[PDB]
C-alpha cells in the first residue's frame, strides 16, 4: 500500500545548506540562516533559560500527565506577556501547542470547524509555511499586497485596496511583528486602520506573532497586537516562544482565542482542548515549564529582558552599519530601508538573477528572494555584503 | 465566528482523572507503593547529563534524531530492525504516532476502513471519528472467560480485504489486559498476508508484560511475516517521561524505494503540523539507550516495576479468592499489563466510586499499580459488598 505514496519535496533549507558546505571558497558567508547567530556564529541558550533548566532539574518530582491543554502558569504568563494589563481572561481561551507552528495549524482547525467556508488572506509575500499548511489542508487561500518591491516598504494602499474585500467569516492572517521575510512592517496609525477594515469586513484576524522582543521591544512589539485585541471582539494568536526564548527545537508556543463573551470562550477552550487531543493528546511539558519559570521568577525575568535587549540592539547596529556601509558604496539614500526593517530578516529585493551572481561572483548565500539574516552579518563581512550588493547592480 | 463552535465530549478516563479515603485506580499511569509517579534514576541521570552537554536549542531533524530513531528502532524491532526499508518519525507521544500513522495510511489509501478491537483505547476511535475514517470492529474480548475470543476474532479478521488496516495492541491490551499468546500471533500473520490487510500495531506498554525482549515478540512475528507494517511507539509509560511527549512511529516496508517515499510523507506530515517535533524526552530516552550504564539501569528498575504488579495481580487474585471462597476472580493473575477489566456493570462501578470512594473507569477497567497491601483487601471486599 505504502507505494501508492506521492513523492513529497524536501524542505529546501537542506538543499540550500548542501550547496553551501560543499562551497570550496574560504570566503563563503551564509545569510540564508533562519536562526539567531551571535558574534562567534553560535545559537546559544540563553542564561535564564539554562537556568530554568537547572532549577526545573532540582524540583520536578514528577513527570505524570499534566494538563492537557496546558499548564495554568503557562497560560496566564504568556496571555499577560502578549497582551499585558489588557487581557481579560474572562473571555480568553488558551492553548500551549508544540510550537508557534502548531498553534497556526490549530488556529486554523477551529475556525474552519466553527465555519467550513473558510478562506484565510496571507500577505504577499509571507512565510512560506502559512501558504503550506493551508493548502494541505485544503482551505481556500487569498493574496494581499504587501512588500512594496521598490521601496522595500509597506505597501499599504494596496493592502488595504485588497483586505476590502474579504468577507464576514473569512480569515486574515497579520504578522503581528518583524514580518518574515521581509522586515518591512506596520506602523501603529497603520495597525489602526487595518482595524477599522477589518471591523468594517467582519473578518477573523489571525495574528502570528513569533517575534516579540526583536523588533522595538517587547512592549512595543505587542503594540500592533494589542490594538486589534481592543477594538476586535474575536481574535485568534498564534505566540511562538522559539525565538524570543531560544528554545527553537523544544516546540513551545500558545494559541490564544480572544472571545466576545464567557459562554463563546468555554465552547472555544473546549474546542481548543478537543483538538490537542486526536492530535497528540498533551502537549510538550518542558519548554513551556521553562517559559513559566522565567516569566514567574522576578530574577529570572529580568535577567532574559536584559538579555533579549541585548540581541535586538546588537541586530539593529548592525542594520545601521550595513545602511551605512552601503550609503557610503552608493552615494544615495536607497538602501535606508535596511535601517528601517525590523527583526532578523531583511528583502534585498534582488531579482534571482542577481541572487544567483552574488554568489557566483561574491560567494555570499542567501534565501532565493534575496532574505537575508542580519544577525549572520559583522564587522567583517558587511563591507562585503555592501559591495556585492552595489556591484551587481541591485 | 466562534459562538458556532459545537459543544464537545470531554475524554471519560481523564475526566475521572479530574474527579478524584479515594482510591485512584483510574489513569493508567504507573504509581509506587505511596501513590506517587516517580521519575526513573536512569532518565534523571539523563537530564544531568543533557544539562552539561547541549550548547544548543537550535532547530534539529524535522523527522526527530537519528539516535532516537536507531535507539526506538532496535529497542522495538531487536536485530530484525533492517534499516534500509525502515522509515522512523518521531512524533509527539504514542498517540501523535497513531495519528500520523492514519494519516499516513489515508493518504496512500484514500479508501481504507480499520478494524479496531472489541473493546480498544477509547483514544483510537476518538481520532478515527474525528478524521472521518469507517470502522469496523473485531470481536477480542471473551467477556465469559475474561480471555480471548481468539475464534471470533479470526472469523472477523478473515472478511478484511487488502488496504484495510488492522490495528492491533502489541501487548498489555488496554483496557482489558487479555493478550495473545506467540502461537496466537503466528496465526494472526497468516490471516493478515492472506488478507493484505496492514497492521497497525499500537506498542504503548513493551515492558510492563512479561519483559522489554517478550513484549516485543508478537511484534516482531507480524514485521518478519508481513512485508509492510507499521509501529506506533510510546515511550511516555515504559521511560515514565509521559508529560514529554515522547515517541514515534515506524513504517517498515518491502523496499527501499517506498522506504524512501513514507519517511518523505512522514517529514511532510510533522512538517504540516507542528514543523520539528519536541526534543527533551527523545533525547532522555536515547541518552538512556545509547549509554550502557544508564541503559542497565533503566532495565533493572523496568524489571522492578513489573514484578511490582505482578505481585500485586497475585495478591488481589488470592484476596478475593477468600472473600468470595471461589476461583471465579482468577483471570486477574492470568492478564498482563497495567490494566485488568473486572465484569461489574455500570450501576456497580457507579455505587463503588459514590461511597468507598474507589475510581475505576465506567468499562470496569482497573489499573492495578493503583493497589497495594493496604488497599488490596479493601478492594476485594468493596467489590463483594457491591456483589453482583
Ligand atoms: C518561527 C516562526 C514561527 C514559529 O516557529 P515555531 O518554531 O513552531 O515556534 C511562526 N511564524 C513565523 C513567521 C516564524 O518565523
Ligand atoms: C499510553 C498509551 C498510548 C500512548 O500514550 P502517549 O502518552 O501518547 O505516549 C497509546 N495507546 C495506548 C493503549 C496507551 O495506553
Ligand atoms: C521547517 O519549518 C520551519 C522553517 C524555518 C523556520 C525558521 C524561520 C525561517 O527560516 O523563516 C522555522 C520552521 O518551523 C518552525
Ligand atoms: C486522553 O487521552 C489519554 C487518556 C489516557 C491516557 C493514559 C492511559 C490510559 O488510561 O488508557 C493517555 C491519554 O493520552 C495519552
Amino acid at each position: 500500500m505504502l507505494g501508492n505514496l506521492k513523492p513529497q519535496a524536501p524542505d529546501k533549507i537542506l538543499a540550500l545548506m548542501g550547496e553551501f558546505r560543499a562551497d570550496p571558497r574560504q570566503g563563503k558567508i551564509d545569510l540564508g540562516v533562519g536562526v539567531y547567530k551571535d558574534a562567534t556564529g553560535h545559537t546559544p541558550i540563553m542564561r535564564a533559560v539554562h537556568a530554568a533548566e537547572q532549577r526545573m532539574l532540582e524540583t520536578e518530582t514528577t513527570k505524570t500527565y499534566a494538563g492537557l491543554s496546558g499548564e495554568p502558569e503557562f497560560q496566564k504568563a504568556m496571555g499577560e506577556l502578549i497582551l499585558g494589563d489588557g487581557l481579560k481572561s474572562e473571555t480568553t481561551a488558551t492553548l500551549a501547542t508544540v510550537g508557534g507552528t502548531g498553534a497556526l495549524r490549530q488556529a486554523l482547525e477551529l475556525a474552519r470547524m466553527a465555519n467550513p467556508d473558510l478562506r484565510v488572506f496571507v500577505s504577499d509575500p509571507t512565510w512560506p509555511n502559512h501558504v503550506s499548511i493551508m493548502n494541505f489542508m485544503g482551505l481556500p487561500v487569498q493574496t494581499y499586497r504587501y512588500f512594496d518591491a521598490e521601496t522595500r516598504g509597506v505597501d499599504f494602499e494596496g493592502m488595504k485596496a485588497d483586505l476590502a474585500a474579504a468577507k464576514k467569516g473569512d480569515m486574515v492572517l497579520l504578522h503581528g511583528c518583524c514580518h518574515n521575510p521581509t522586515g518591512a512592517n506596520l506602523t501603529l496609525d497603520q495597525w489602526a486602520e487595518i482595524a477599522s477594515i477589518l471591523e468594517k469586513t467582519g473578518a477573523l484576524p489571525l495574528i502570528d506573532l513569533a517575534y516579540q522582543g526583536f523588533g522595538d521591544g517587547l512592549e512595543e512589539d505587542a503594540a500592533g497586537t494589542r490594538l486589534i485585541a481592543s477594538r476586535i471582539p474575536e481574535v485568534l494568536i498564534a505566540a511562538s516562544c522559539s525565538k524570543n526564548f531560544g528554545i527553537y527545537r523544544e516546540r513551545t508556543g500558545c494559541l490564544l482565542a480572544l472571545c466576545a463573551d464567557a459562554a463563546t470562550r468555554e465552547l472555544a477552550q473546549g474546542a481548543m482542548a478537543f483538538l490537542n487531543r486526536q492530535t497528540y493528546s498533551f502537549p510538550p511539558f518542558h519548554g513551556a515549564k521553562i517559559v513559566s519559570t522565567v516569566l514567574t521568577t522576578p530574577e529570572l525575568r529580568a535577567d532574559w529582558m536584559a538579555e533579549l535587549e541585548a540581541v535586538r540592539s546588537g541586530m539593529l547596529r548592525l542594520r545601521e552599519q550595513l545602511a551605512g556601509e552601503l550609503r557610503d558604496l552608493s552615494g544615495s539614500d536607497r538602501f535606508g530601508f535596511v535601517a528601517e526593517h525590523r527583526g532578523m530578516f531583511s528583502r534585498l529585493g534582488a531579482t534571482p538573477e542577481q541572487v544567483k551572481r552574488i554568489k557566483e561572483e561574491f560567494g555570499i548565500y542567501m534565501v532565493g528572494d534575496s532574505r537575508i539574516n542580519i544577525a549572520g552579518l559583522n564587522d567583517n563581512t558587511i563591507p562585503i555584503l555592501a559591495r556585492a550588493i552595489i556591484e551587481v547592480g541591485v
